[PDB]
């Protein structure tokens, strides 16, 4: 519709042609209107890094490792529980709580029905805002969290998961038995809810989601590539070995693993495996879930990087990164759609003008990159 009004009288129409009853609806709307709030994170598409030193430096703060530590200790029996239950390490699921609420403080402090009814109304994403409204009211008609506490945040990520109402729908979990799938007041509910995701995103129990390694000289950098997996017995044989020499973990041997270098040929390298690609489908982001990976390690003492981090590492903005693909492809080297998002398609041509100026082809774009491309 025209006014806030108009579309939600319009949305009422399909939420009880959906299963939403009126009351329900009536109750979750109470005193909504659009949040401009909202709206400008929805547009903000930003003009800033990163590095991923500083984010993982935010993210391995010993603040957060050291309160995850007590999360572990104060829900060991819980937890526990959950391991043995979902056969999903409890490290893991701490981990992610922490990277996602910081173990329940910070949900966000926005009403969800508000925030997708904003976005359904003007956002950029319309067709994802509407259906994860109506799956958000199917949770308030179920009864999980009453409407004035269903928090989350602007996106409509919810509680102390930030599972998105459809990821609810799916995988929370009623681990206390009340009847209700409550993951925004019960840490037994929560840290279920998100095993029982890892759990179905592939996770196996006991093994590592990766690990640090050391690259042989003259390596094929071009490998550097999450769609490229190979065993870790390959990569071995390639020469590849743990971070200060020596064979790579023992039975891992036919484990496929893909080579992660968050900062290019010149900072730390890691073999990163099956519960990687897990964590990705909680958050498709590499830096998350290297961020999750190590501060999974870090509760048990682990996480240290032995490689240098780049001191020049300063990633590109968003203006830079359709700038780097404007230039590449005016110098013949096609990277796609350009979209400014650095995906498969414009790695495979940052690595072929890395190749043509003789540099390791990594397939990450730096300001230096940039600059030689200018010229
Ligand atoms: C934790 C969580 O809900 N993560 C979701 C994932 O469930 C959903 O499939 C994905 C689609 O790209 O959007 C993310 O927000
Ligand atoms: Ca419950």
């Amino acid at each position: 519709g025209q006014s806030f009004e108009q579309w939600r009288d319009a949305f009422r129409q399909q939420a009880l042609a959906g299963g939403i009853d009126a009351q329900t609806f009536d109750r979750a709307f109470a005193g909504v209107q659009p949040d401009p709030a909202v709206v400008e994170a929805d547009r903000s598409q930003p003009e800033f890094t990163r590095p991923v030193w500083k984010y993982l430096e935010g993210a391995l703060d010993p603040l957060r490792v050291r309160q995850g530590q007590a999360r572990l200790a104060q829900h060991a029996r819980i937890l526990g529980e959950v391991d043995a239950r979902y056969a999903v390490d409890a490290d893991a699921v701490v981990a992610i709580w922490g990277m996602e609420s910081n173990y329940g403080s910070h949900m966000g402090n926005k009403n969800v029905i508000r925030s997708l009814a904003t976005l359904a109304y003007e956002g950029r994403r319309p067709e994802f805002a509407h259906a994860q409204l109506l799956a958000a009211l199917k949770i308030l008609q179920h009864g999980d969290v009453p409407a004035s506490f269903m928090i989350g945040s602007w996106a409509g990520a919810m509680g102390q998961t930030q599972f998105i109402p459809t990821t609810h729908n799916q995988y929370a979990v009623d681990f206390d038995g009340d009847g209700k799938r409550d993951i925004w007041g019960s840490p037994g509910d929560a840290l279920a809810s998100t095993a029982n995701y890892l759990k179905a995103s592939g996770w196996i129990a006991g093994q590592p989601w990766g690990f640090e390694v050391r690259l042989p000289a003259g390596f094929d950098y071009s490998l550097a590539e999450l769609t490229i997996r190979k065993p870790l017995g390959e990569w071995q044989g390639m020469g590849v070995q743990g971070v200060n020499g020596g064979p790579l973990p023992s039975g891992l041997s036919g484990e496929q693993a893909s080579l992660l270098l968050p900062a290019g040929h010149r900072g730390p390298a890691f073999l990163v495996l099956h519960n990687f690609r897990a964590i990705l489908k909680y958050n498709n982001s590499s830096a998350y879930a290297l961020a999750v990976g190590l501060l999974a390690d870090s509760f048990k003492g682990g996480g240290r990087i032995v490689g240098a981090w780049p001191l020049e590492d300063v990633p590109l903005s968003r203006s830079q990164r359709i700038e780097l693909q404007r230039q590449l492809a005016a110098r013949g080297h096609d990277p796609g759609a350009v979209d400014g998002i650095i995906g498969a398609n414009t790695r495979k041509a940052i690595r072929a003008c890395q190749q043509e100026f003789g540099w390791p082809a990594d397939g990450y774009p730096t300001p230096a990159l940039l600059d030689r491309l200018r010229t």
